[PDB]
């Protein structure tokens, strides 16, 4: 070992021609038991071939293949240092690329091949990404800027400017941030960009400037809107005089749209209402129309029809900006109107939608009745076209802008009214179109929330018989209907609904099971259809309460004080109950006849066993029934024994783990069963439901879970460094196994409200067993989002905790903090996961030693925390965990 | 071997695509219009029966009017009969009276308003089933358009 290493640095100290076959002798020395008993060091090796390549550099064209030679080895013996473990240290290889290139002796390749040994392996690693101090951060972004400066352009410049992105990546990232004297560099770089045409690595720095941007939003404001005041007119011409690259336009608008965000905060139009104006700021808005109405008439600005979301939301923005050359909604009317084709009208049908949904007040209440008629005359065109859904849907917003404003005159109100009925009845026809069917129910839903036109008897025909199947926009249609309208009688006309609502076919599953539904949605309408009064259920029902760059809006907006957040039993109809239950108890009889353990699948049972317990829940939240012959109805018998069938795929999948196919299927009822359960404590439907879902698990399914999690628990592109707690390290049975700890924690946190069967003591145990510490490993991505996930659900302020639990969930607390200090997005998380904790370390009633331990450990971890902060050690997201936390 | 309108309903069952099922339906519309009597009245009910199924797809597609033709025929084949049982007559209206009540939907569509209008005055014609008061309605305000197809059946 250390003899082997010393007479290879002694060969490599010989002459050339013994270096000749040194060379070959040092690279093939290694071994893996050598680098097995090396272990600890590699500074030693690391320093001999230093020397060895400044020796071998310091004694024209045949000088550059010895280069490239030599290069290719310090490459390999980089790559294999590196191959098990990060041991080598990255400041003094960083400093060796740093003193490498900054001199011109060295060639261009010889920089591109060290960039790309950079960013393999120090942009790379979490460890290397996170030890870099923030003035080698600042020396090294400025060096690299400097150098992409230089009037030498060749290939790599592309390459080039990829790392400063990412450096400028890790600057915002790892540490609070470099001083704002460098902007005026980019500003060079921008004038760079105004003599230069090739462009090739100009996205790249427009990227890391908005990255900055965003980063730095918090301070210099001023300064970053008289930098955009300065710089947005040379990307206006550039626009202007460029091929229009697909990336370079993205980038550009995304930092467009930044700047709009950054001077406009939530569409503030007055400097009183916090925005900032000046006449060079309103020329560039205008300049910017101008630019936009250009190129939004373009073929490529888009077969397909639809102008990107991009593109819509600056062009809202701007024309919410500009509106009050005269600028207003007459030239948009004008544009509809001579609109001869689809593929011009689009999209100005686009920036309205998007305008009235973000802004309902820029449309004065004169101009409301020419859009309508304007629609109402490019709706139909004798057949379903590409531009009717956009027209669908473009009414829907303008109807409830219409609801929210009070202002109208009685004469406008009447006129709009009158144009609505016949809006109503031309809509009517046509519902039977599949490829609209979103867009139509937006809009019958949408008017009968403001009651713009009565409801007609026909309408109700239209939920009959298989004329549509029963989809996410129909039954929220027919809620917003039953909330405001009253159902005719015509006692059969109900049965009708609910004959449709759920449509058996006597060997396909019903369309309500087959997919998706807002949870307590069915429910609600099919319990409402037997009520007495529909209408009164409705008002009833929803009179329960409950409990990015955006936030650097309000975060504006609280600075020029323009926005302060704080200073802020009915009886049933009897002859419907039996029919209900007959549909019920014969559905019931199709699903379990037609059951089998592998080709039939299983979240159809769990979706049917929601829609009964949320009927169950809806029956005792109201007078119909009580909770103990609740308990006793057959409902619970079919439920009970849809789990019951279900368990054995469970059971089948704990004897073969190695199977691959169904746990696609596992984790799609096992996603579905956690948004089933609520923890919240109010007196709400859900949380019956919850409670009912609960009571109908079993032991044996319990047990077989709790089982697999130790099981499974033994188990063994991006600009910069990869994020620990990124999801691309998370497979499918990562998200399988990440997804049934969070339904085994609802579950462990919200039976004990309720009786059941199972024992939740022991399924802590389990739980807690599984984050043992000798079972734990923090160096572990998955055990770390365990331990991670267990934390920030297992506490609950409802019912204390025990304190030998909580204290064993915090003993491994600290290990994972020491071992990962230098990373501040996993420091952030740990801090947002541990501070759910206090409301159950708060409660002290019983003072024992126990409490005593874990209020101490706790106020330790705190004030080391505390202290770090005070050293200047952590990141602005750090202290605002640490304040959340306090 | 035997041939007979057998083989015709197994290649109109089989056809899992439009492709191999509109030939198929275009020979029945054919040999029923132009020879009503090579049907027997015992196959009569299951060729309605597998019309029927293949009559939705929950969507409009192109063998839609072809479907429509063939319903149409049948109809008219109907009328020019005056054989069939008790049993089988009323088995068949009460078919037709299902066929009634689904081919309200879709008479929005332009594209199959003729085929449509045309099956409408078949049954209508041949009082296989009782005119509702809802079928006025189909011929008022602007929701279709005056045309010959709409007169034909409307006179």
């Amino acid at each position: 070992l250390n003899d082997l290493l010393i007479c290879c640095r002694q060969l490599e100290h010989d002459r050339a021609t013994e270096r000749k076959k040194e060379v070959e002798k040092f690279k093939r020395l290694i071994r893996d038991p050598e680098t097995i008993k090396h272990l600890d060091n590699w500074d030693a090796v690391f320093r001999f071939l230093q020397k060895y390549i400044q020796k071998e550099t310091e004694c024209q064209a045949s000088r550059q293949k010895k280069m490239q030679e030599i290069s290719s080895l310090v490459k390999y013996f980089i790559k294999c240092a590196n191959r098990r473990a990060p041991r080598l240290k990255c400041q003094e290889l960083l400093n060796y690329i740093m003193d490498t290139v900054k001199d011109s002796s060295n060639g261009a390749i010889y920089g591109a091949d060290c960039s790309n040994i950079l960013l393999k392996d120090i942009l790379s690693v979490r460890k290397y990404w996170c030890e870099i101090s923030q003035q080698q951060w600042l020396e090294l972004f400025s060096v690299y800027f400097r150098l992409y400066l230089k009037p030498s352009q060749d290939v790599h410049r592309v390459l080039v400017a990829r790392i400063i992105h990412a450096v400028t990546k890790g600057c915002c990232s790892q540490t609070d941030g470099l001083n704002s004297k460098f902007l005026d560099f980019f500003s060079k770089a921008i004038q760079c960009a105004r003599q230069e045409k090739s462009s090739s690595g100009l996205n790249h720095i427009l990227a890391a400037l908005t990255i900055f941007l965003k980063t730095l939003a918090v301070n210099f404001r001023i300064r970053v809107c008289e930098l955009g005041d300065e710089i947005l007119p040379t990307l206006l011409y550039i626009w202007t005089q460029h091929r229009l690259n697909d990336s370079l336009k993205e980038v550009i608008i995304e930092l467009f749209q930044l700047q709009i965000y950054i001077h406009h905060p939530k569409g503030a139009k007055t400097q009183e209402k916090g925005a900032y104006e000046s006449t060079k700021w309103r020329s560039i808005l205008y300049n910017l129309y101008d630019l936009l109405v250009n190129e939004i008439s373009h073929i490529g600005s888009r077969r397909n029809i639809a102008v990107k979301e991009n593109l819509i939301e600056l062009m809202a923005d701007i024309c919410h900006q500009v509106f009050n050359i005269e600028l207003g909604w007459e030239v948009i009317k004008d544009h509809l109107q001579k609109s001869q084709n689809d593929f011009d009208l689009v999209p100005w049908l686009q920036i309205a939608t998007q305008l009235i949904s973000k802004y309902p007040a820029s449309l004065p209440n004169c101009e409301l009745s020419p859009l309508l008629m304007i629609l109402s005359q490019l709706l139909p065109q004798q057949r379903h076209g590409e531009r009717t859904p956009y027209v669908l849907r473009c009414l829907t917003e303008v109807a409830l802008c219409q609801d929210k404003r009070s202002n109208l005159e009685s004469s406008q109100k009447s006129d709009l009214l009158k144009l609505w009925n016949k809006i109503w009845c031309i809509t009517f026809r046509g519902i039977s179109s599949e490829q609209i069917q979103a867009e139509n129910f937006g809009l019958l839903g949408a008017i009968i929330q403001g009651s713009l036109v009565e409801v007609d008897r026909e309408f109700w025909k239209l939920f009959t018989g298989s004329a549509c199947r029963p989809s996410c926009p129909a039954v929220c249609c027919l809620t917003l209907a039953l909330t405001t309208s009253i159902v005719p009688g015509t006692f059969s006309l109900k049965e009708s609904i609910m004959k449709w609502l759920l449509f058996y076919q006597l060997t396909e599953v019903p369309p309500i099971l087959h997919s998706n539904f807002p949870h307590l949605v069915l429910e609600k309408i099919l319990v409402s259809l037997t009520m007495k009064n529909c209408k009164a259920a409705m008002n009833f029902f929803q009179s329960v309460p409950e409990c990015s760059f955006s936030e650097v809006e309000e975060l504006f907006l609280q600075t020029t004080f323009d926005k302060m957040d704080f200073l802020t039993g009915f009886s049933v109809h009897q002859n419907l109950k039996e029919s209900l239950d007959r549909c019920l108890l014969g559905l019931s009889e199709q699903l379990l006849n037609n059951y089998s353990s592998e080709i039939t699948n299983s979240e159809t049972l769990v979706r049917c066993s929601r829609l009964l317990v949320g009927v169950l829940g809806c029956y005792c939240y109201m007078g119909v029934i009580a909770e103990e012959e609740a308990y006793k109805s057959e409902l619970f018998q079919k439920a009970k024994s849809l789990m019951q069938c279900a368990g054995e795929s469970i059971t089948l999948f704990k004897n073969k783990t190695n199977e691959e196919f169904r746990i696609g299927s596992l984790r799609n009822m096992m996603q579905l069963c956690t948004r089933c359960l609520s923890n919240c404590t109010k007196k709400s439907p859900n949380k019956i439901a919850s409670g009912f879902f609960l009571r109908l698990l079993t032991s044996k399914l319990m047990n077989d879970i709790a089982d697999i999690c130790k099981s499974l628990a033994s188990f063994i592109s991006t600009i910069g460094a990869i994020n620990p707690l990124a999801e691309e390290y998370l497979s499918k049975q990562d998200l399988l196994f990440l997804d049934m700890l969070k339904f085994l924690c609802l579950c462990v946190t919200t039976a004990q409200t309720n009786t059941v069967s199972f024992r939740a003591a022991d399924i802590r145990r389990k739980l807690l067993m599984l984050i043992d510490s000798s079972t734990l490993e923090p160096t572990k991505s998955l055990h770390l989002h365990m331990y991670l996930m267990l934390l920030k659900e297992l506490p609950g302020e409802e019912y204390p905790l025990p304190m030998e639990d909580v204290l064993e969930l915090l003993k491994p607390l600290s290990n994972v903090c020491s071992l990962y200090r230098r990373d501040q997005d996993v420091c952030k998380t740990i801090l947002n996961h541990v501070l759910h904790v206090v409301k159950n370390l708060g409660q002290s009633n019983m003072d024992s030693e126990n409490t005593r331990d874990a209020q101490g450990q706790f106020l330790t971890v705190i004030g080391a925390f505390w202290h770090l902060t005070k050293e200047r050690k952590y990141i602005f997201s750090v202290r605002m965990a640490l304040v959340n936390c306090l």
